[PDB]
């Protein structure tokens, strides 16, 4: 299921059952995004990630999400984005510099060895929502799908998480992510804020932020299970 399905089929057929219910308020908006993508292709433009990966962050169970990591837009280099914020496919070398920064801090914070590859799927399988606010991008055109309708989709997702009584930690990287604080404050959600891991900002405070260990300390305090951050 790709673009065709996103334009034409119910949420139940696109994402995990809990997510499908959570995203029901934006069912028409999702369909409209599928049409936007169809129009892009008809016009002789491409988009990233692959259609089958666009909604991938919502294919893991809504009820198990305990940490939210927000990204802005997918990687713009062809072949990098795979539908989970910051993740890349296992064969990708070198890693994008933002991911290399995230992994630098992972090693410093947790003491684990540097990951073998850039695939963050294990995090998604273990209750981390790796959510870009904008879920597609035109190749090599950073932030080119901003303002095209994804924002309402991804905001609906975040509000559904925040509305729950269940524990949530939100890792908020950069000023744009920090815009989410109001919706997060009225819930059972603690936000960890730092500069973004992009090389443009990382050295102003991303390094040293220890988000992984902090998120776990917060979770355990709230009686939730921590995340097993360990990557192979
Ligand atoms: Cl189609
Ligand atoms: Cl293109
Ligand atoms: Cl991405």
């Amino acid at each position: 299921h790709g673009m065709a399905s996103m334009t034409a089929r119910p949420l139940s057929e696109l994402v995990e059952r809990g997510w499908a219910a959570a995203l029901e308020p934006v069912a028409d908006q999702v369909a409209h995004m599928g049409q936007f993508l169809r129009a892009e292709i008809a016009a002789g433009r491409r988009y990233l990630p692959a259609g089958s990966n666009v909604l991938r962050a919502f294919t893991f169970p809504f009820d198990n999400v305990r940490v939210l990591i927000v990204g802005q837009d997918p990687y713009p280099t062809p072949g990098h984005a795979v539908g989970l914020s910051f993740s890349v496919a296992p064969d990708v070398r070198p890693w994008p510099r933002s991911l290399a920064n995230i992994f630098d801090e992972y090693t410093a914070d947790l003491g684990y060895p540097l990951p073998s590859n850039g695939d963050l799927t294990p995090w998604a399988q273990r209750g981390v929502l790796l959510l870009n606010r904008v879920l597609t991008v035109r190749p090599s055109n950073p932030a080119s799908h901003r303002g095209k309708g994804w924002e309402a989709v991804t905001e609906c997702a975040i509000r559904a998480l925040a509305a729950r009584a269940a524990p949530l930690v939100a890792i908020l990287w950069g000023r744009d992510a920090s815009t989410l604080k109001p919706m997060l404050a009225a819930g059972n959600c603690v936000a960890i804020e730092s500069p973004h891991p992009s090389p443009l900002s990382a050295s102003r405070g991303f390094f040293g932020s220890r988000p992984f260990s902090r998120a776990n300390e917060l979770l355990v305090g709230m009686g939730a299970e921590p995340i097993d951050w360990r990557l192979p």
